[PDB]
């Protein structure tokens, strides 16, 4: 009734729940945190919109902000965050702020950022002649194939078929804008088509697994390094340090390999107030509480997570820790996925087309024509909603 309901995701939800104890101690506001896996969170949010009942505070994946702003699910908090020492936009990376601001109105406060980088086994790269991480698409292909040639059930590089960012990241690296200046999808034009060919090359030549092997990060990257290279975010630094002691000093991260560029994705999460909340005041207090820079830095550093607030990167560990140095370097040019309200739907369509290619053996051009058409059809449906 007076309990503040907070919906949060994954491992970071534990830090939120723990920080919430002191908030309750200091205010007398009881907090209930529902911990939702990222794989289920989109559906949970759709259900909340359809029933107009949900939490008071919601942790929003950055890529879902356009969707849920457009759906009218997130409170416009522009006036409230403008007046705040700790939630004003000027504190946050411009890319992170782009995930919160639509048509001049602010719909959340950045909570953490992330970007994707290359994880690699330094010992195993050295053995196939790479003293440094692969720096180009050609090198990543070459190193991966040499690594897969260790033997039948040994690989070189992972492509996560459920990762929304992967095809879009590589596409931009090869000069695809993904949507052109007019908003027309261009997933069937040469830059993107060659991107998907390149990703499929690892599958077809046996250097990326073509099924889920069912190994944890420790078992695939650790030991003899069955999967000796992959792409992920800060959460994997923390996971590997905790779970793979056998490769201590035998792995590192590096910025992504380049094609025309090496741009990564900018993501993370924001805190937002659900528009139907009866406790908007207490929601805002919680957000402000959670935005205190020392409270933030404490859990961020402990988890190797990336702050969205700029001045946090002046902290000595963020400047000097090897993992943070690489994340900070990549963050410089990291861009959010297209900030469009059908993003998840489009990413899941990409996932199905990817599956058709890597598992079904579909032609990449034919499949990308099919995918692009699907995307244009979605966009036209939304257009028709805006034009009668
Ligand atoms: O897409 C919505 C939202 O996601 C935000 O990303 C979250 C991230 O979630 C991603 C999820 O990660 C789960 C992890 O999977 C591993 C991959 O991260 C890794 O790169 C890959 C290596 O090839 O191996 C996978 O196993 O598994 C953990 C359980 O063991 C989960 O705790 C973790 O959530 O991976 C999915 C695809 O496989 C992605 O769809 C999903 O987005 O989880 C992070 C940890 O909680 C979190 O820090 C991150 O913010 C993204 O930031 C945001 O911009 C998007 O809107
Ligand atoms: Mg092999």
């Amino acid at each position: 009734s007076k309990v503040l309901n907070v919906w949060a995701m994954g491992d970071e939800a534990k830090s939120l729940k723990e920080l919430a104890q002191k908030f309750t101690k200091d205010t007398g506001i009881e907090v209930k945190v529902q911990v939702i896996p990222w794989a289920n969170a989109h559906d949970k949010l759709l259900t909340a919109v359809a029933s107009k009942s949900g939490p008071d505070v919601v942790q929003m994946g950055t890529t879902w902000m356009p969707e849920f702003v457009e759906a009218g699910a997130l409170l416009d908090i522009t006036k409230d965050v403008e007046k705040s020492k700790n939630m004003n936009s000027d504190l946050f990376f411009p890319g992170s702020v782009k995930t919160t601001q639509f048509d001049g109105k602010t719909y959340g406060v950045p909570w953490y950022a992330e970007t994707r980088v290359l994880f690699y086994r330094t010992d195993l790269l050295k053995k196939v002649g790479y003293n440094e991480a692969p720096k180009t698409w050609d090198e990543l292909s070459d190193a991966a194939l040499k690594l897969s040639k260790r033997g039948k059930d040994m690989y070189g590089f992972a492509i996560d078929p459920n990762e929304q960012t992967t095809g879009f990241i590589f596409g931009r690296q090869n000069g695809s804008p993904l949507f052109d200046k007019d908003g027309t999808p261009v997933f069937n034009k040469k830059p993107f088509v060659d991107t998907v060919t390149y990703l499929d090359s690892f599958i077809k030549n046996g250097s990326a697994p073509d099924t889920d092997l069912g190994l944890d990060a420790s078992q695939s990257f650790g030991g003899d390094g069955i999967v000796p290279m992959f792409m992920s975010g800060p959460w994997m630094v923390n996971t590997l340090k905790d779970t793979a002691p056998d490769i201590d000093g035998k792995w590192a991260t590096a910025v992504l390999p380049k094609k025309e560029n090496n741009e990564s994705s900018l993501g993370g999460a924001n805190l937002s107030i659900f528009k139907y909340s009866n406790k908007k005041d207490d929601a805002l207090k919680f957000m402000d509480y959670m935005s205190q820079p020392d409270v933030q830095l404490s859990w961020l550093k402990d988890t190797n997570s990336m702050p969205a607030r700029m001045d946090a990167w002046e902290d000595d560990m963020l400047k000097n820790d090897p993992y943070y140095k690489v994340f900070g370097e990549q963050m410089k040019t990291a861009e959010p996925m297209p900030l469009i309200p059908q993003f998840e739907e489009i990413a899941q369509l990409y996932g199905k087309s990817w599956e058709q290619i890597y598992r079904g053996g579909a032609d990449v051009q034919t499949q990308m024509d099919t995918f692009n058409d699907q995307v244009e059809a979605l966009l036209k449906k939304l257009e028709h909603h805006h034009h009668h």
